[PDB]
């Protein structure tokens, strides 16, 4: 039965699975009657979710879009209202993430005086 | 120690703890080789895959700090090539940084499950 307790306990355990994502997805497609209810629970929750899942929320989405075709269009007009602002959003966590570990490991090199300062500015402008 | 020998350890390094800092010994005790292992290490750095790369520069962060206790040259001798490799990582990172996104919209474009202008916003969003 749905709710939306239980769609955000669901979403707080999505794995970056396939199985995971096909999962909830046939839930929500069953559920499919809620989906104005679901997207905007979906959007809500990416946005709140950590850095390292929120990829993850895009490809749930993907699965329930494709395979709610054959059903109605009411997920994917739903989706269209807020795909833009979900994929700005993980873009730009992905913009900071992607190199993050390098520039912690920079701060690492500055704080343990690894290299000089001058040094260390050389290898941070290097990766801009 | 032999250039071979350094190649097949750099292949098989993977990212615990126990594979990293057992090479980094490996390397600090055949120091006097310091120059052919940071050229050997800068080659294998640049065929690595993308996602082994980060791998390669967490071994250079190891050598650089347990060698220092021992004489300055494997500092010195990784000073002399960091700014390069820092630059190559960290373009590869930005290279694939978002492939995940712009899969998803290849998806949608070429399956209709949006429409160009809208899926065209989307791609727009990427930068945002």
């Amino acid at each position: 039965s749905f709710s939306e307790s239980a769609l955000e306990k669901k979403l707080s355990e999505l794995s970056n699975s396939q199985h995971s994502v096909q999962t909830l997805s046939l839930w929500l497609i069953h559920h499919r009657k809620h989906a104005g209810p679901i997207v905007s629970v979906w959007h809500r929750e990416l946005r709140k979710a950590k850095s390292n899942r929120k990829l993850t929320f895009l490809y749930l989405a993907n699965d329930v879009i494709q395979n709610s075709k054959r059903k109605g269009p009411e997920f994917t007009r739903e989706f269209e209202s807020v795909l833009v602002d979900a994929f700005s959003h993980v873009a730009r966590e992905a913009d900071e993430g992607c190199k993050k570990p390098l520039e912690r490991l920079l701060n690492i090199w500055q704080e343990r005086s690894v290299y000089g300062g001058e040094f260390i500015q050389q290898l941070k402008l290097s990766m801009e």
